[PDB]
């Protein structure tokens, strides 16, 4: 007797500025879906990999599918909720559109510093290796095989000194130069 949303449709809509969303329409069924599989409310960070199973059953970005959690499930909460969910399942991809794409900088920020630096950015340089495919590993150029011999492909595009953090803003800028950058650190 009473119009049903998913507990979230006019929170997320409100985004409809940034990004357009594959369809007003999708995360409406998709909060059930979810509801199903397990009538609780809050997705936890170990069954967060339980996700990327189904659109990459190959390689095994277990490894950074880690790693998207904490880049946006640390505001003071512990657990995922479907409405920031649906942000970064649909950031990951939903083309290109005006501004946004500050979600990245969240994700290869693991630490969250407001800086990324060389440690993190090993961290998921690594984790990204597992999910790409050994059958594809030989692909990329020799000159960076492992983590560590890439970080110096990576950290050497960008070119850091003096202040040897990169931060939020340019990496959005840093990226918007060569479009063939975003391919290296890519994601998805
Ligand atoms: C109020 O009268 C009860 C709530 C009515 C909800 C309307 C939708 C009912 C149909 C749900 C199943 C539809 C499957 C396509
Ligand atoms: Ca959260
Ligand atoms: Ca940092």
């Amino acid at each position: 007797g009473n119009s049903k949303s998913g507990a979230l449709s006019k929170e997320i809509l409100e985004e409809l500025q940034l990004n357009t969303k594959f369809t007003e329409e999708e995360l409406s069924s998709w909060y059930q879906s979810f509801l199903k599989e397990c009538p609780s409310g809050r997705i936890t960070r170990q069954e967060f990999q339980t996700i990327y199973s189904k659109f990459f059953p190959e390689a095994d970005p277990k490894a950074y599918a880690q790693h998207v959690f904490r880049s946006f499930d640390a505001n003071s909460d512990g657990t995922l909720d479907f409405k920031e969910y649906v942000i970064a399942l649909h950031m990951t991809s939903a083309g290109k559109t005006n501004q946004k794409l500050e979600w990245a900088f969240s994700l290869y920020d693991v630490d969250g510093n407001g800086t990324i630096s060389k440690n993190e950015v090993l961290e998921i340089v690594t984790a990204i290796f597992k999910m790409i495919s050994p059958e594809d590993t030989k692909h990329l150029p020799e000159d960076e095989n492992t983590p560590e011999k890439r970080a110096e492909k990576i950290w050497g595009f960008f070119g850091k000194k003096d202040d040897d953090k990169l931060t939020e803003k340019e990496f959005i800028e840093g990226t918007l130069a060569n479009k063939e950058i975003l391919r290296l650190i890519q994601f998805e």
